[PDB]
């Protein structure tokens, strides 16, 4: 189970988040990262899905972020549809939902995805030979 191709879901998703800005994107979460780092795998993954799933519950319909064109629109439909689809293999990885999160410092939602792609891609290196 740990090396699941769950995994490469994870990472080709945030890959894919990681490619449109926005003023959603500045926007904030809470950030798990910035821990002295005392949590399990699973710990760590149900805190990433956590604050991602409030992340898109509250900024969906949020008008800072709905757009005004046919292209802003559709980048905000596309960056909700790929937040979740990254929860659901989150939520998948981590098997718990008793997580809370303590942290006080925000980072944008963009640095947040880029320390999880990092992170993700770690554990994939040390999946692989």
């Amino acid at each position: 189970h740990k090396c699941d191709i769950t995994l490469q879901e994870i990472i080709k998703t945030l890959n894919s988040l990681t490619e449109q800005k926005t003023l959603c994107t500045e926007l904030t979460v809470t950030d798990i990262f910035a821990a002295s780092k005392n949590t399990t795998e699973k710990e760590t993954f149900c805190r990433a899905a956590t604050v991602l799933r409030q992340f898109y519950s509250h900024h969906e319909k949020d008008t800072r972020c709905l757009g005004a064109t046919a292209q802003q629109f559709h980048r905000h439909k596309q960056l909700i549809r790929f937040l979740k689809r990254l929860d659901r293999n989150l939520w998948g990885l981590a098997g718990l939902n008793s997580c809370p999160v303590k942290e006080a410092n925000q980072s944008t939602l963009e640095n947040f995805l880029e320390r999880l792609k990092t992170i993700m891609r770690e554990k994939y290196s040390k999946c692989s030979s």
